[PDB]
């Protein structure tokens, strides 16, 4: 049987070239006038717009032909079918580095390719019996649910409580059938939880395979139930000779859209994406013949595991499952990946920089492509934001070990006293720490206030590693030609914004050569010491948000809602970005891959972009900032409410509240220690 | 084909009822006098010692026979080796449950049960044909080369330098075989990187299968130009019908074993334990005709990338390889994870009590049982310490979202003013943080010093969350009966030490009932404040050690090594566990999971015990430890020098420096702050 050893030509894809890919316009064909029209509709919309598509037929490394869904009943025959197949202009003998998708909507009873020779081609689809999978080669994937449509997040329910009404539910009508069926009715009869299991069908069923348990009802009445239980129980099908079916895959379509965590009967499936995705993370697989434990082992778990399960789930479904522009990607990223090409690279912010009248370092990019398509794997694939864009940075890039800086790797490194340590002295002669030496890029969001503007660039001359101060000139009006800009010993480039929004600030500029950004406010005072000591913390704390500025978030009884709260207080939840260090790496996330509705409320109230960073953050990294020093100032009411009105805004966007707290701060070792006279503290006043 | 879920009998093995194992006595049938002797002597010793294993028949969930590598030739026929296995004493009809091991040791053309009828029983060995290979059902394992003997790391080769003296090398003599051989002899050739390919044997060649590239000369032969090169070269064998071959297999031992990162040849190969372990991780894996793009591949990885990949390999060499009971533990481990059932629990530390003349809230214990042996899969099976082994507790365990104890899942938490936070007092009456109330063992060490001991006792009267405290007498003469212990408000419990070591202060003593420890030694003076914030502290941070005492490690340019450094200095690398929070967890890891080795020279000196436990914790959690507080103090040259020694030595023990540097402390957020006269600071002095 074809493997992608003996039926792909790699000499086509060469490592460094990219990606390039072929569609086919189906409507050139016979396919095209009996596909389903809202598949047909939705493939071309996404194919269009996708990165790696090509009209140049002779680079393409890859050859994509829609069959989709057919109406009903298929007019078409396979042996026609396959007739039109072997006369596509490109498939030129056998069909080699052709994938043929076949995507589900509507029937779970279509099985156009069963009597199909596709020859060297691949089949992306989500029915398989055992006769035409061939794992490593072909795709099991997700059914197209949301076809010229959206999934609102604000009708998924809330990941908390973890205990829902039912524990498990069931609806379906159709050797271990009878000794399901007797165990669950035991389970539902003797009533130590609610439970809620039909295998009969009150409203029609839907058709389904010979051996399979039918879909009951419409979408809408199986998702009222769904959002109600805590588990949600998938029984597969008892013909052995069934991979995986387009009714398992709807099931957990539709337990993972709301929440309910799958548990399935019977570990022969294949679910959809396995080859690269940890299902054991997200669902429970348990073998038939201990369908007798069931209850006992769902009774066991804790609810922190559950959650964590749901939460995955939640990423999983958003990020693979739930559009079409999705499932193409994914399919195309799976390919990709198995022949081992990096992503395409993530577009950055071009701008225009407003001329002005008055050494940096750039750190180096694309230094990961390979570990981080091949190496890092599971890491790519089961963990956010996922594996479908090329980061020039990223903060979790491994560090060396303390010696290698001394042997063979010292380029960059400027230690301490030469790596014999010391105090206040060889510690301000160079960085240290654990990674080679590095610069920041100040961001400055200005806005009506010219004047202050000039005093505070002027209050930057001299910042020891310093690479460029980037001015977000967000007013509609220019500024004028007799505004003396200071010469503060570094560049100024002043970016021209396209529309007036607080989420400029955090746009990947193109000017923006380092991977640390300070975002700071045009009108904050900060101290070169403050400043200098904060940057080496997020040297050492990289994925962090390191900032001075703290707030935390309260719970108000009364309502059952969360509050914002700038009171002093022990502990603290966030960091604003008013004064704060972070990673160029969440720029590009927060401006292409933090869901929109944020965006636009930040845009609706003019404000809460800081709170939503540290949404972002934290939801990455599931750890709170870090707080530097021991200030807590820098220099209306509805400005206050509107924030409230955010944070329960985005913990409904992202379905739980991400923040979390933390109890102290961070000050320099030395800082108000009685030193012997030889020493010296490393900071005078930090 | 055989499959676990149509051939093995579950209803043997509940899932609550452990993995009992019966192991049959090989010397009581034909196969015993044909044995290799080495594997026999070695396999026995290990069955005998393992925690599983019964002599109860009629419990057995598994049946463990072993066949092995049979001296050459072979004079046993296939038929009779057939004959002897279906008349097993418990081999009822067809073998169910039963698992036959055929370890490789001397032969690498051996394939025993070619032609053998196995039934249902599964096959554990490192030579498979397709014909014979049931994925999932069956078991590659690795080849026994340290039979009866013992692997010492002080002839593995440092991990740094990266480069070594080779790029790459290859040894053996014999589709894409002209392809390789050219393309490999081009990059000789060229010289733009030093490489050593040869083609034909210097060393007569050692017998191989058909189609397979045959292993060259000695074992030492072999390691000796391994150990000189970046990389190793791995061709698999071009029979497209064999899965995998021991000679394979042992090349990526002698690979994995000296720290050169295999390069693969061929993806259609099944490595060893490949259903568990990401080999991505540790190996590249590169399609055939992909030959002429890997010198450029090779050239492109990072330093910090290769140098991750060689740690890896060295963590699954050391973990899955090394030894005959490390194989064993693996074959059992991976058929027990297959059928969903948790580890064995690790064993605590009994102790007796020494009697003396004169509320706590336990944790509780064993909550993720199912979670970390199916749902945690990757992490348990690909970091440290491994799966062997289940814990009570762990400090990775996931925490819950802030909203959760609000809403059904508030057992046990104390938030900070009911959820609306406060100043002080709030913070003063209640924990907080992200994680349920909790409570803390105090551990001290003591030797001829009863005075003092009374006093430091006496201090710890009133510690609000104090459980108990633990005196660890080491001295050989007992407590005097004369001695009245004081009256400080907890248990005080006297614990009797079977030998004199400062390893005895990380034992894990049964008497400790909590997760957090306070290591402490007998003559340290610590502040009420100085505790409980370092307690909330890490409440918050589990996984790391947290103390008030700090030091830091130098390189030394003339010699070239490292350097112990206790000057006061602007960045530390170690806490000292003279007064140090830890988790448990450590305390197991450190008494018997930890190299003999480091503690047999803790033992050797009577010192460098708390370094140890550094190396330990930073090796497993690649952070550094936290520096709690502003003090410094809290009151011979050879003790100094021993320490330099011990750095050096665990250095060569692990491979590398784990230690890191940190450039900050911690305070609590309202130190030294000027506050409104309404609000209140967190603590008076901290
Ligand atoms: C310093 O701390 C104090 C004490 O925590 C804090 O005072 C609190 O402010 C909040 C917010 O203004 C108050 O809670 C509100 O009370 C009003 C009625 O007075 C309600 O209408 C509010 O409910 C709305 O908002 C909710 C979302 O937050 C919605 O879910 C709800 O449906 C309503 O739309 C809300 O309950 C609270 O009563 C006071 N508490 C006290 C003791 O004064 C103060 O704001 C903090 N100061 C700073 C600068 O942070
Ligand atoms: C405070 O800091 C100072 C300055 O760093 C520090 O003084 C240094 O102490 C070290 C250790 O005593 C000295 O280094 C040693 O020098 C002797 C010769 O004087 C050598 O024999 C030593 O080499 C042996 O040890 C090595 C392993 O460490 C082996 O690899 C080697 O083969 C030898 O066996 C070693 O080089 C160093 O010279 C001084 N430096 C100065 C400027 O004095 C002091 O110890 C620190 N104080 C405290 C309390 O930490
Ligand atoms: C890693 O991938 C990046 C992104 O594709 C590569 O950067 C491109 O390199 C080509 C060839 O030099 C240039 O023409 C492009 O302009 C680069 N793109 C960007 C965004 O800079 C990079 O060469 C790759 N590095 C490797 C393979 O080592
Ligand atoms: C998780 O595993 C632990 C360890 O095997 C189980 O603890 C044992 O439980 C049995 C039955 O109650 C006792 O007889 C043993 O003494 C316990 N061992 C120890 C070391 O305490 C625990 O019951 C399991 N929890 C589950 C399955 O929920």
């Amino acid at each position: 049987g074809c493997r992608l050893h003996n039926c792909f030509d790699y000499s086509r894809c060469p490592l460094t070239s990219g990606f390039p890919v072929y569609v086919y316009d189906s409507d050139q064909f016979v396919f095209g006038s009996y596909l389903d029209p809202l598949v047909k509709q939705a493939f071309q919309a996404t194919a269009r717009a996708n990165v790696y598509v090509t009209e140049n037929a002779d680079i393409a490394c890859l050859y994509v032909i829609l069959v989709g869904e057919m109406q009903e009943p298929v007019v078409l025959r396979p042996a026609e079918l396959e007739k039109q197949l072997y006369s596509l202009p490109h498939w030129r003998t056998d069909g080699h580095n052709h994938v043929i998708i076949n995507l589900s909507r509507k029937s779970d009873t279509q099985n156009l390719l069963y009597n199909v020779s596709t020859g060297r081609a691949m089949v992306a689809q989500s029915t398989f019996y055992t006769v035409q999978y061939r794992p490593g080669f072909d795709l099991v994937v997700s059914p197209l649910v949301h076809a010229m449509s959206e999934p609102n997040f604000m009708e998924i329910p809330p990941q908390v409580p973890v205990k829902r009404k039912y524990l498990f539910t069931f609806q379906g009508e159709k050797d271990y059938d009878d000794r399901i069926i007797a165990t669950l009715k035991a389970v539902q009869d003797s009533k130590l939880d609610q439970v809620l299991v039909e295998f009969t069908c009150k409203n029609q069923p839907k058709p389904s395979l010979p051996t399979e348990w039918a879909l009951c009802g419409e979408r809408e009445d199986r998702l009222e139930l769904l959002k109600l239980s805590t588990f949600a129980l998938i029984i597969t099908p008892g013909d052995p000779r069934l991979v995986i079916s387009s009714g398992c895959a709807t099931r957990l379509f539709e337990a993972l859209e709301v929440g309910a965590v799958p548990v399935v009967l019977g570990e022969q499936v294949q679910l959809p994406y396995q080859d690269m995705l940890q299902w054991n993370e997200a669902a429970l697989v348990v073998p038939k013949p201990r369908v007798t434990e069931v209850h006992f082992l769902l009774r066991s778990l804790s609810d922190s595991d559950l959650l964590a399960m749901r939460r995955q789930g939640r990423f999983l479904w958003e990020t693979y499952f739930s559009t079409a522009d999705s499932i193409f990607n994914t399919v195309l990223a799976m390919i990709r990946t198995r022949i081992q090409i990096p992503a395409a690279p993530i577009r950055e912010e071009a701008a225009a920089e407003i001329p002005h009248r008055s050494p940096p370092y750039a750190s180096p990019r694309y230094l990961r492509n390979f570990t981080l398509t091949v190496t890092d794997f599971y890491r790519s694939w089961n963990c956010a934001p996922g594996p479908f864009h090329l980061f020039p940075h990223t903060p979790f890039d491994p560090v060396l070990p303390s010696e290698a800086k001394f042997l063979g790797s010292g380029t960059g490194f400027r230690p301490i006293g030469g790596g014999a340590g010391g105090s206040g002295k060889e510690f301000q002669a160079a960085l240290g720490g654990n990674v080679p030496r590095e610069q920041f890029t100040v961001v400055m969001l200005t806005y009506e206030r010219e004047e202050v503007l000039m005093n505070s660039l002027e209050r930057l001359n001299g910042l020891p590693y310093l690479n460029k101060v980037v001015v977000v000139w967000n007013s509609p009006k220019l500024p004028s030609e007799d505004l003396l800009w200071p010469d503060i010993g570094v560049p100024i480039m002043v970016v021209r914004t396209e529309k007036n929004s607080l989420n400029n600030r955090f746009l990947p500029w193109n000017e923006i050569e380092t991977e640390a950004i300070l975002s700071i406010d045009d009108d904050a005072h900060l101290r070169h010491d403050e400043i200098m000591f904060g940057f080496r913390v997020w040297r050492e704390a990289r994925d962090r948000i390191v900032g001075f500025p703290g707030r935390y978030h309260a719970w108000d009884i009364p309502h059952q809602s969360w509050l914002y709260n700038s009171n002093y207080s022990c502990e603290l939840s966030m960091v604003l970005t008013g004064a704060a260090f972070f990673h160029k790496y969440y720029a590009y996330l927060y401006s292409y891959v933090m869901p929109q509705a944020i965006r636009d409320m930040v845009d609706e109230y003019i404000n809460c972009e800081d709170i939503a960073m540290n949404f972002l953050v934290s939801h990455i990294t599931r750890k709170p900032p870090i707080k530097v020093t021991s200030r807590w100032t820098f220099r209306d009411d509805s400005h206050f409410h509107e924030r409230h009105k955010c944070i329960n805004f985005f913990v409904k966007v992202y379905g739980y509240m991400p923040l979390l707290y933390t109890q102290f701060r961070v000050d320099s070792v030395l800082f108000k220690t009685r030193l012997p006279h030889d020493k010296t503290k490393c900071f005078k006043f930090i």
